[PDB]
């Protein structure tokens, strides 16, 4: 490990806009690799379910969504690892630069003439890659900031301002590409993308970074590295036995790991000896917070999938003499993101004290879900049959955005307010959690997604996260009051 004022005085403290020229590597570096994704991510579930001489693959509908949900959360559960890789054994420069290459080769192995052979390599690259990638490319640029340092929340704003870019501008290129034109075309300038990516992180890093990331923050005692090799050994013995299970085997299994696994971590923290009993009491005070998370993330995370589809089957697309791709439908999300998100900042200030709580913020993002999905449900519900209008999926997507720009900004500090200090590193992890375990779930519900009980679909699930949200609402005082501040 080097202190932080030695690594910080190898990086060039001006170059981009009032900041040091390696934001600029790492704002680019981090955006067409989301760019990349966000891209292929756009076309994949339709490359999928779509009939082998329309371009697809031509699985089944269902089949297809649940590999969509799955993906998700296992790319969530790979930055854990990833971080751990980059942490103890890589340093996050390297870790990323692996990434990369991992990320770039998955797209290859899409882009080129294949079958759902190349589909399975190719996720489980992706997956790896971004574990890698992703979590380490933000620390990267925390490293670049002196201790005292008052641009560096600004530095991370610019930041963060590549992923919603690349999310809005991706479906508008590889959509529009990879639709209209060619699926391995479009899945080809997710790979050149994130080629970009890695040419201006490799090139620019010897002289923007500097001593970066470089280093081993953690690295493996003597003993330790013995017995972390062991364990990948054995395991990569033990699982290739066993693989000499069909892929909804691995998705069944992906579910109910959504489900065990955040049931160890509490389980975990609560019996810990390295608690204290005021800390246990908070742990316990964080569960229905965890919940209202997943049941949000649930509804949110499907509109990559389910709306996805309903956009590709149960929405009019000739609208004004042009023919709209559904894969344009994802430019939504994060186009009100950007929009909304500086109104809502003025809200809170304009508010001030008289601001909801943390956990009132909570349950006004389940009250938003669970809405949107009733507004979803109605216009099929209307008429009597055929396509809706897509301003009613356009007015689904924005009002999930506002219950987004209330519960996830605060996601994070809810989870640090009441995670105990001996678990103050898993903290970021805990909130990655929820996300995944929702995901995990909305595979298993795909099943449910037909066209027959949609309105039931809908409605129950929307329906779930409205009775949450008022749930949390009578216990949010209690919950607030709690928290460490
Ligand atoms: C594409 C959309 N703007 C988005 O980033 N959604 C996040 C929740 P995801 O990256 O996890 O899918």
């Amino acid at each position: 490990s080097i202190d932080k004022q030695q690594i910080a005085a190898s990086v060039p403290q001006r170059g981009f806009f009032g900041h040091p020229k390696g934001l600029f590597t790492l704002f680019f570096t981090e955006f067409w690799e989301r760019f990349s994704y966000y891209g292929m991510r756009a076309i994949l579930v339709y490359y999928m379910y779509y009939e082998v001489s329309k371009g697809g693959l031509g699985l089944d509908e269902h089949l297809a969504l649940a590999i969509m949900s799955i993906y998700g959360a296992l790319v969530y559960m790979s930055g854990i690892i990833g971080g751990w890789l980059a942490d103890r054994v890589f340093g996050t420069s390297r870790a990323v630069f692996y990434g990369g290459l991992l990320i770039m080769a998955g797209h290859i192995a899409l882009a080129i003439p294949g079958g759902v052979a190349a589909l399975f390599v190719s996720m489980a690259l992706i997956v790896l890659g971004t574990g890698l990638l992703k979590p380490n490319v933000s620390s990267i640029v925390g490293d670049m900031y002196k201790p005292g340092d008052d641009r560096r929340d600004a530095g991370f704003s610019i930041f963060y301002m590549g992923i919603n870019l690349g999310a809005f501008l991706a479906p508008l290129v590889v959509g529009t590409a990879g639709m209209k034109y060619n699926f391995h075309l479009g899945f080809g300038l997710a790979a050149v993308g994130m080629f970009l990516g890695l040419v201006v992180f490799v090139a620019t890093r010897k002289k923007n970074l500097g001593l970066a990331g470089t280093y081993v923050p953690n690295p493996l005692t003597p003993a330790e590295k013995k017995k972390a090799a062991a364990i990948m050994a054995v395991g990569a013995v033990v699982i290739a036995v066993l693989l000499a299970f069909t892929v909804e085997t691995f998705i069944s299994l992906v579910g109910i790991l959504g489900i065990i696994i955040p049931i160890i971590y509490f389980v975990v923290m609560y019996r810990s000896p390295k608690t204290t009993a005021e800390e246990r009491s908070r742990v316990i005070a964080y569960i229905p917070l965890f919940v209202a998370s997943a049941m949000f993330w649930a509804i949110q995370q499907q509109g990559s999938t389910i709306l996805a589809n309903y956009a590709d089957k149960r929405t009019q697309l000739d609208v004004a003499g042009i023919h709209l791709s559904p894969a344009w439908f994802q430019s939504l999300n994060p186009l009100f993101i950007i929009i909304l998100a500086p109104v809502f900042a003025w809200m809170w200030v304009k508010l001030g004290k008289r601001q909801p709580t943390i956990p009132q913020k909570f349950a006004l993002g389940l009250l938003f879900a669970g809405l949107s999905f009733i507004v979803i449900l109605v216009p099929g519900h209307l008429s009597g049959g055929g396509l809706v209008h897509p301003i009613w999926l356009v007015l689904s997507y924005f009002i999930v955005v506002l219950g987004e720009l209330c519960l996830s900004p605060v996601g994070l500090s809810a989870t640090t307010k009441l995670a105990p200090a001996a678990f103050s590193a898993q903290t970021m992890s805990l909130w990655f959690l929820s996300n995944a375990a929702a995901q995990a779930i909305n595979a298993q519900l795909v099943r449910f997604y037909t066209p027959e009980n949609e309105t039931a679909y809908f409605g129950t699930i929307g329906g779930a996260a409205l009775v949450l949200g008022l749930i949390l609402l009578a216990i949010a005082p209690r919950i607030g009051r709690l928290m460490k501040g």
